[PDB]
C-alpha cells in the first residue's frame, strides 16, 4: 500500500452527479419575471472557517461545544467575517441574479445576536444594489424565530442555493428548486458533505 | 513546456454534464409498463472498430472509400463482429430492459446487406430472449428504407441510446429521452464527441 | 454499488494516487547524448490492442474458460492473421518514433506462444512504419508458470528500457536493473482486472491507453 | 469556454499531467535510516491558509490595489495576532508529526516583512504540538542588509529538505542542491494565480491542498 499505483478504468470513473455551470442556470431562467432567491452563508457565499476556527481554539480547543456559546456569536456576527472569504461561484451567481433584477436574501442558522454586521460585510463584498439587497434571516427552532423553511415560504424564494444537506432538504419540503454549492476541502466544518445526494443539481467548480 | 504542471483548480475541475447511473435510470423507471426501447449499435453496445480498421486497410488504405464498398458491408453485417468487443455497460442497461419485459431494438447506419448476422451476436452475446429481440433495423437516405427518426416514431421507442450526437438529435426530434454512451478513447471512430453537448444524460463509466 | 445517489465531494474530486507520471516528451529528454542502444516493448496492450483476437479465440475454443491459451490452434490463428484486428496504440507510435530517431535497436518480446511462422513481425513492421535498420523479428518468450519468461531475453539482447502494461514487464526489467516504464491497458480490454500502474514505484505513461 | 453545454469525452476525463507525485508515506520510507537532520517548510500556502488575514489587511489598507503588502501597520497586525485566524493544513501536520517522530530538527522560513515582535513562531508550535527540541523560532528571510535570503538561510541551517508551494520554494532548494518537495496551494487562497506545481520536475505530496 506504499505504492497503490492506479489504472485508466478508476481515472475516468465518474460519481453519478447532475452537474451544472452558473450559464445553464441563468439560461434555464431566461423568460421568467424577476422573483426571490435565497443563499445559505457559511460555505455557500462565504468561506468562514477562520472565524469558527478562532471561535473553537478559543472557547472549545478540544470540541464543537462553542457553537452553543453566547460568547463566540457575538463576535462571530460583529467583526470576524472581516476574515471571511467571499466564495466567486457566489459572486458569479449574486450578479447574475441582480442583472436578472431579482430579490436576494440570505437565510443562515448561526445564533440570532442583538446586532451584527454580517448584511453590510455581504452587501460591500458583493456589491448587492440597494434594490436587491435584503438583511440577513437568522432561521431557528427558537419561539420567536421562524424555521428556515417558513422563510423560503414566506419570503416566496423559489431557488435555495446551499452547501449542507438541511440546505437541500428546506428546499425540497418547499417544493422550490434546490441548488447545491461544494464546500471547501480546508473548511473546518467536517466531514464534507455528499454533493448530489439527493440528485440535486450541483454547481461545477464551486468550492471557491 | 517539458513540464507543464498542474493545480488544484484543474484537479477538481469538472464539465458541466448531467451524470446518470443504470441504476438511475431503472430507478427512474419504476411503476412504467413495458414499452419499446433502442439502441445505436456501433460504439454503444459493440467496440466494432476492429473490423472497420480491418476494412480500411484491406478495401481503402488511403481513405474512408471502403464505407462506400459493398464488399466491405459484406463482410463486417456477415461475421467481422465476431471480432467486435461487447460493451459491459450495454450488458447492464440490456439485462435492465430485459427484467422490464421492454422490447429491445437496435438501429444501425451500416450499409445493408441481402443477408447480416449482427442480429444473431447481439442475441447470444447478451443473452436476448427471443420474447425482447428484434431484427436489426438497417437506416438511411436511400429511399428504399426509412431514416433513424423514423424508425423512432414508427416503432415507437421513448428511449434511445447512443454514442453519437446524431443518436441524441434524433430522440430530440422525435420528443423521446435520448441518452448518451461514452465512445471508448481507442476507438478508430474520430474525433471523439462531445457527450453531454445537448444537455443530455449521459451514463457513467459506458466507455467500456 | 448499493448506493441511488453517492454523491460526491471535492476533496475526492482532486484526490492523486501517488503515481510517478511521465510523458514521451520527458522520456526522449531524458536521453538525450545517449548513443542508440538496444530496447524492448511487450506486444500486447502496450503497442497494439489485440483483444479482439483473444476474445474470438476464447469464443471458439473455450467459451467457459481460458483453456484456448494452452490450445495450440488459437495460436496458429492469432500469430498468422488476428491481428488484422488489432489496434495500433497512439502512445506507442510516439514510442517508437522516438526511438527510430535516436537510432535505437527495437524489440519485441511477447508471451505469445511460439509457432511455426507468424506474421506479427509484419504486422508490426508494417503498422507503425519501423525500418529494417531497427527492426528486429519479434521474440516469443512463451508463458512457463512460476517463472518470467522474458528476463532471459532482455538480459541477452542487452536492452536498457522495457515498456510494458503487465506487472511482470515492470518486474522482468526490475530483475536484469534496467528502466521499466509502464503502458496504461485500455479500459475495454478483456484481459482483466486491469493491473495497478505504478504498483512497483516505475513510471508511467500518460494517456498511454490509446 | 464560452459553450453553454460543452460536454466532454473520456480521453479528457482520464487525461493527466505528467507529473510526480508522491505521498508522505512515501517521503518517510525514503528517510528510513537516516539520522535527525535539519528540515524547512515555507509558512503561507505550506503549513497555514493565512488568506484570511491578507484580506482582511488588503480590504484595510489597499482596497484598490497590492500596496497593503508594503505597509508596515499591516506586517504588525498580521505577525502580531491575525494568524490566530490562520487554518492549519492536514498535509503540513501529517509532515511535522513524521519530521518530530524521526527527531528532526524544524525550521520555517517566511518572505514575509520582519517587525520589532512575532506571535507566529507561538502559534505555528501550539497548533502542531512540537516538542521544545525540535523547534525553532520563525526565520524572516528576505532583502534588507539586516537579513539573509532564503537561500542562504537553507544553506546556513543545513536543512537538507524544503517544503513549499511557490515557484521560488522549489528553486531555493535546487540552488542549494537539496531535496525541494511542492505543496498544492488551496484553490480559495487570494495569492493567485495558482502556480504549476511539478513545473521543475520536482515531487508533489498528493491531496495537500489542505
Ligand atoms: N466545526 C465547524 N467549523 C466551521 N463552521 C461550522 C462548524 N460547525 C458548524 N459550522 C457552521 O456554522 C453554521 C451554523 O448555522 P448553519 O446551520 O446555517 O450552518 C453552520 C455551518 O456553516
Ligand atoms: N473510421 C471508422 N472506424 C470505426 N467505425 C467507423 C468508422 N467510420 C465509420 N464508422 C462506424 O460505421 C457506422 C455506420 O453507421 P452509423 O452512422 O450508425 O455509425 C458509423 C460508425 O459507428
Ligand atoms: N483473457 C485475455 N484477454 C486478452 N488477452 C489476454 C487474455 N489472457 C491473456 N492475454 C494476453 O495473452 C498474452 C500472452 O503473452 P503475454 O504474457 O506477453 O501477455 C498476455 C496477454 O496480453
Ligand atoms: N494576495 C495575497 N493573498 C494571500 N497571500 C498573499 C498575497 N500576496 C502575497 N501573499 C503572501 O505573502 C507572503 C510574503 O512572503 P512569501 O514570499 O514567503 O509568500 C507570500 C504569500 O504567501
Ligand atoms: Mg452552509
Ligand atoms: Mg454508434
Ligand atoms: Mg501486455
Ligand atoms: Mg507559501
Amino acid at each position: 500500500t506504499l505504492n497503490p499505483g492506479t489504472n485508466v478504468a478508476k481515472l475516468a470513473e465518474q460519481a453519478p452527479v447532475h452537474w451544472v455551470s452558473v450559464a445553464q442556470i441563468e439560461n434555464s431562467l431566461t423568460g421568467r419575471p424577476p422573483m426571490a432567491v435565497g443563499f445559505d452563508i457559511d460555505d455557500t457565499v462565504l468561506f468562514s472557517s477562520p472565524g469558527f476556527w478562532r471561535g473553537k481554539k478559543t472557547y472549545s480547543p478540544d470540541s464543537d461545544d462553542y457553537l452553543k456559546n453566547p460568547a463566540f456569536w457575538e463576535k462571530m456576527n460583529n467583526g470576524w467575517d472581516e476574515f471571511s472569504i467571499p466564495k466567486e461561484a457566489a459572486r458569479q451567481l449574486i450578479d447574475m441574479h441582480v442583472r436578472r433584477g431579482d430579490s436576494i436574501y440570505f437565510v443562515t442558522g448561526r445564533s440570532q445576536t442583538k446586532t451584527e454586521t454580517v448584511s453590510k460585510t455581504l452587501a460591500d463584498n458583493f456589491h448587492i444594489p440597494a434594490a436587491n439587497m435584503n438583511p440577513v434571516i437568522f432561521a431557528g427552532d427558537k419561539p420567536e424565530q421562524n424555521t428556515k423553511v417558513q422563510w423560503l415560504q414566506e419570503k416566496n424564494m423559489r431557488i435555495f442555493y446551499g452547501d449542507s444537506d438541511n440546505d437541500i432538504t428546506a428546499a425540497r419540503d418547499c417544493g422550490i428548486r434546490g441548488i447545491r454549492i461544494l464546500r471547501a476541502a480546508n473548511s473546518t466544518y467536517k466531514p464534507l458533505p455528499q454533493a448530489g445526494a439527493f440528485g440535486e443539481e450541483v454547481i461545477v467548480n464551486s468550492e471557491y
